[PDB]
């Protein structure tokens, strides 16, 4: 509720510093990295 | 500076409850008065 340009972004910027879908998305590939790294590792082992 | 329909009301009806050039019409008038009723006074005095 305002007439100053720029007062939305910046405000918008404050409220929300990382968007919750982001936030999620990197927990998500960061907890299945080990997964990961251990089916490399076997891959690796055989041949 | 603010999108609320009615603020510019309010805040102006603030800010100069009685404009300048009303309150100098009424002091003019008011301090002119007393001339009038001697004027009236003198002219009733006669005929």
């Amino acid at each position: 509720n305002t007439l100053q340009p720029g007062c939305n972004q910046a405000c918008y910027d404050r409220a929300f510093p990382i968007s919750h879908i982001r936030y999620w998305v990197f927990q998500i590939i960061m907890v299945c990295t080990p997964s990961l790294c251990f089916i490399t590792y076997s891959v690796h082992q055989s041949a």
